[PDB]
């Protein structure tokens, strides 16, 4: 029943009040999740706010107000010094890498949106977004809304891969994941990222794979200029999970999945994931992170394909798709596998 | 908390684009959105980035984060006001100070709150978008009971110091209203100070307004004391808060009593910290205003505490003003 056009001044001060306290409350749940609190109310159901505040060393009138500001909106209630789960606790708690993603992660750029919509603006570094908090966020979404898509497709392979590649390998927690699974397996990832190079490199040695796997500097849209191109040869599963709208336009696309082929030529299998522009999805019924994944892309002037565009896009890239999988809960995110 | 999977599905999913929303309102507001759908109800996307010279696709994005909460509404191209839209519009300021004044602050949530990281400059704000925006809180929610404690004064001042002078707009209004008065600014920041000259100039008020750099905290140390005793109408909006603590607000009261001994009236104007509300009975604004002081590591006294430290601070408040709607924010005539 949502869609009114006409409402008392009551309704209508809640609501504006709602608008803003969210605001707040959003900023809070991404907060929150990185200072542990999340995890504890997920753990216990309860929180004594002053031993909070304490056990992390934290200040108390602020940690007071992070709380009061989940509460505003019902993610959790407040009792004395007690702050206990809310009816929308677990949903809020579950999106917890996107609200952090929405603000942490991407706050500025939202909040500069004077700046940004201007034209004589755009050129140089007209944004910026907190790199660390990105990446921070894009790995627990990973894992909590890819891994099972990620996963199934792994299953349905028909085949033991011996040396994978994964493309935007970042903290190298797919490819660590990989040799897990397949116990004698090669990795490659590449990434632009000077950054997650080091970060992958020290985390694959610190989890018992340092001659099993390593990386490379390289995009893929030029991964033939690439000095390693030699060792590509060996590859037989190639990966590729949130950054595929980053190839686009198409005709980058069609030339970077050409490339992708020709560069890999005895890759059997290649798994691509990634959200996917929505369309007529009614305004007030969009669901989580689907409006601020379109708006953030629109606003740093990146396209981003619907789900019929990369349908209509393989057959030109050089490739077959054999399987599709719908992820749940994040916009329109998908898994295809290519062949 | 009993509730369907459903309902807590809609709700979060309400507060992630409540969260976008929130931020358009202040941009829709500075890029003349907000104005052009006050006054004609209506507005066509293309034309408006076209006559603004804006990147289309965010523009469309920027609205579709209005009717994603009610506050407009779209019907192809075309951009309609929403149930919402007169109170959202009318609280604007309020989102803008949120989001383009302190979106750093709240954002930085995770390294603000820890004690370790709470020396120096820990947070950051942007001064001139929360100038831009106290513009109009000013004059939306304060001006009202600002000019009927003028109308109610008893006399008619001859010269008026506003602390925390920011733009000059108050003293130009006020000279607007007694064309013989002299005028005087305090302003702690440089940029304040540079506006507000400026901007006196260009008006004509130049001669009769004039501005220092100085703290109120530390009026006892701005040299223009011959300047200051000639002033007998005082007035400080929104930045009272930050004279407490108790100790720190009463040895402040009790300088400015002395910097201006022949001052007769003093409007004092702030919002203050709220008690006792219900959590999902927040009005707009309270919970930012506190809750940001809160991080900023700046106390807010309640009512009650302001009512018990003016007599201590050297002044009897002689008479007081509630405003709408404003957190609860009040206008102090002491003397
Ligand atoms: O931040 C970006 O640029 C993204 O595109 C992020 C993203 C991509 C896919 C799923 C979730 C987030
Ligand atoms: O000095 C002057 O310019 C004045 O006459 C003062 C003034 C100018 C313009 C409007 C009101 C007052
Ligand atoms: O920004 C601050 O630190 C303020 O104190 C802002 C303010 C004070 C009173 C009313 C509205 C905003
Ligand atoms: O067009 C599609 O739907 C996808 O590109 C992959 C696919 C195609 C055919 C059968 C299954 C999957
Ligand atoms: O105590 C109060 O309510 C205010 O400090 C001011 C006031 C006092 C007495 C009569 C009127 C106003
Ligand atoms: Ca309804
Ligand atoms: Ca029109
Ligand atoms: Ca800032
Ligand atoms: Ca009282
Ligand atoms: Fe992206
Ligand atoms: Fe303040």
């Amino acid at each position: 029943s949502h869609m009114s056009t006409e409402v008392s001044e009551a309704q209508a001060r809640r609501a504006v009040a709602d608008i803003f306290n969210s605001t707040l409350a959003s900023s809070a749940i991404g907060a929150a999740w990185e200072l542990g609190a999340l995890d504890e109310l997920r753990e216990n159901g309860k929180l004594d706010v002053s031993d909070f505040a304490v056990r992390h060393d934290l200040h108390e009138p602020a940690v007071v107000g992070m709380f009061t500001a989940l509460a505003s909106v019902g993610i959790v209630r407040r009792e004395g010094a007690t702050v206990v789960v809310g009816p929308y606790f677990d949903e809020a708690n579950h999106h917890r890498s996107l609200f952090h993603w929405l603000n942490q992660g991407s706050g500025e750029l939202f909040r500069r949106m004077p700046q940004v919509l201007p034209n004589e603006n755009r050129t140089g570094k007209f944004y910026q977004r907190d790199a660390g908090a990105i990446s921070y966020a894009c790995r627990e979404i990973s894992e909590r809304y890819f891994d099972p898509a990620f996963w199934a497709a792994v299953d349905g392979l028909g085949y033991t891969p011996t040396t994978v590649a994964d493309l935007g390998s970042g903290s190298g927690e797919r490819l660590i994941q990989i040799a897990r699974r397949f116990p004698g397996v090669r990795g490659l990832g590449v990434d632009i990222a000077d950054g997650a190079i080091a970060m992958a490199e020290k985390e694959v040695a610190a989890k018992g794979f340092g001659d099993q796997i390593s990386f490379v500097r390289g995009d893929a849209r030029t991964i033939d200029q690439v000095s390693a191109r030699g060792e590509f040869a060996e590859v037989d599963l190639l990966t590729c999970f949130m950054m595929g709208h980053d190839f686009w336009p198409r005709e980058n696309c069609v030339q970077t999945l050409r490339k992708l082929r020709a560069a890999f030529p005895n890759v059997r299998r290649f798994l691509l994931g990634d959200a996917t522009r929505t369309v007529g999805i009614p305004d007030r019924e969009l669901p989580v992170f689907t409006l601020g994944f379109e708006f953030g892309h629109d606003m740093m002037g990146v396209y981003l394909p619907t789900l019929d565009e990369w349908d209509g896009v393989f057959e030109e890239g050089g490739w077959r798709c054999v399987k599709k999988h719908a992820i749940d809960s994040l916009s329109v995110s998908v898994v295809f596998e290519l062949e």
